[PDB]
């Protein structure tokens, strides 16, 4: 019925800015935005917990991951009932997914010792319940992967410019780097849903100026929609 | 169809030893227990997080809450499925319940400094969407306030012997009394669960020797059952 893509990518490798584009493309499609705002200003003043944990990882790592996954899988939920319940040729667009939250941003930080043992085994029973409840609704069925280097985003980083991502390494962007190759390109990464080893995914190299790769990226897009 | 009742209690008042007296009492009589096992050995050796929130509470309070209403919301929706099922006038009983472990355990840790209002935000939303999913499926028929002295709770933590309370001060006691007291005695609690401000409750002294007590209470159980 609805067709669920993911967009997935490293930090500020041009993920809201593509996001952005797809709307005009199509009424039939629609976008679920990664609720990045909310993490700078926690409600339910407030607490920065994207501020925190970059600040200070190995305190704030799990509280993150639990709060995070959690504010996409609702952003996402609430997606399921819209304009689309009547379109002709739904097509639902999630910027990243509880794929990517788990298998890039928690296993990485997990591997780097922000979480330990204990976390990681809470934060995955977590994970496996939350999407146990919440499976057949949230499952892809594609998935556009956004490459850039990760010295292409920490140019990025720069360009786009919150203050809570201004610290952030090359370091930890090249992690989170191989991590994306991994499952996306070579697709060597083993998950807990074996679906997603058979999704397909159409790779864009996006280190290229936006403007003038719009229209190939606007191609291969069509192209692999009408292949689902 | 199946009435469920809390079981509500500071601790070691004597749930588990009350709630080990109820299934002989009817066929049709169901109990859940709180998974306290879980929690001193984190399984998907594991974390001691009941451990760790003790000795480090402004720490681990977040992640302990976090886990346990979660093992203890799983643990009760997994016996919605059950003998039950098919029995004539099946009651289940919960020792304890999603709104103790807000009202009661996370609202003193945070009143404590022992959360800081990211967590404490963070939590509520969780907790908030949570019963919001699991709802009318978890709801209380009536609770049953099993009413002991901090001072003689803190005398059977000794008799009990978990490795992990024995520095529990009776401080923490007394706050969580007083919160009891204020919730199922008082009723002066608001919860942002309006209809538990109508649900009955039975209250036990249970200050006194569990042997000879046994009768008169097993009488009132009975007769508050009948009732609903
Ligand atoms: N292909 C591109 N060419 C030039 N700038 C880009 C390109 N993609 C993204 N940007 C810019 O880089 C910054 C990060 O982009 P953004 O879309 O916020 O990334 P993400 O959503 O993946 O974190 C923004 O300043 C955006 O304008
Ligand atoms: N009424 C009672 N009289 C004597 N001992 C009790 C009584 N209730 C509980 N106990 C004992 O006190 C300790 C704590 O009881 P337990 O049932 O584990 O409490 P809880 O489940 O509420 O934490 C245990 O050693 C138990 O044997
Ligand atoms: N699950 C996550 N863990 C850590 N960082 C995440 C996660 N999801 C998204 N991000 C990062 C946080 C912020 O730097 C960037 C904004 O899109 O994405
Ligand atoms: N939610 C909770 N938070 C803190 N302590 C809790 C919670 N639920 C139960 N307990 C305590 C932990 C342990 O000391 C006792 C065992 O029944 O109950
Ligand atoms: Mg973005
Ligand atoms: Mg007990």
């Amino acid at each position: 019925r609805i067709k669920k893509i993911s967009i997935e990518g490293n930090i500020a490798a041009g993920k809201s800015t593509f996001v952005n584009i797809l709307k005009q493309l199509s009424e039939d499609w629609e976008v679920v935005p990664e609720p990045v705002a909310r993490w700078s200003n926690v409600q339910s003043n407030g607490g920065n917990v994207l501020q925190m944990m970059y600040e200070k990882p190995e305190r704030w790592s799990f509280t993150f991951q639990t709060y995070a996954c959690l504010s996409r899988i609702r952003a996402q939920l609430a997606s399921l009932n819209g304009k689309l319940k009547d379109a002709e040729k739904p097509v639902l667009f999630f910027e990243r997914s509880v794929y990517s939250d788990r298998y890039i941003f928690a296993s990485n930080l997990y591997e780097s010792e922000s979480m330990n043992e204990t976390e990681w085994t809470i934060y995955q029973d977590w994970h496996d319940w939350m999407n146990n409840q919440f499976g057949q609704s949230l499952e892809l069925d594609g998935i556009i992967y956004l490459q850039a280097t990760p010295e292409t985003c920490l140019h990025r980083i720069y360009l786009r410019g919150r203050n809570e991502e201004q610290g952030i390494p090359l370091e930890y962007l090249e992690k989170l780097h191989y991590k994306h190759e991994s499952w996306l390109l070579h697709r060597t990464l083993k998950t807990n849903f074996d679906y997603l080893q058979e999704v397909p995914i159409l790779t864009l190299d996006v280190n290229e100026d936006f403007k003038d790769k719009y229209e190939s990226l606007v191609e291969k897009v069509k192209e692999f929609l009408s292949t689902l």
